[PDB]
């Protein structure tokens, strides 16, 4: 149930940040997505992928500018 989400945000402009999660994992996860939206003002739409490694959820979070 409690997880580790690390959240690769890439943007267009070349730069990328991280930022870490930890609790239950269906409201950790719904709760980045709602983030990574208020992002989309500033840095245009993002598109995810994930991949769960070594036990850590990983989600990179491109924005195309």
């Amino acid at each position: 149930e409690e997880v580790t989400i690390k959240a690769n945000l890439i943007f267009a402009n070349g730069s990328t940040q991280t930022a870490e999660f930890k609790g239950t994992k269906e409201k950790a996860l719904s709760e980045v997505l709602a983030y990574a939206d208020t992002l989309k003002k500033d840095n245009g739409e993002w598109t995810i992928d994930k991949r769960v490694t070594n036990g850590v959820i990983i989600l990179n979070i491109k924005f195309a500018g």
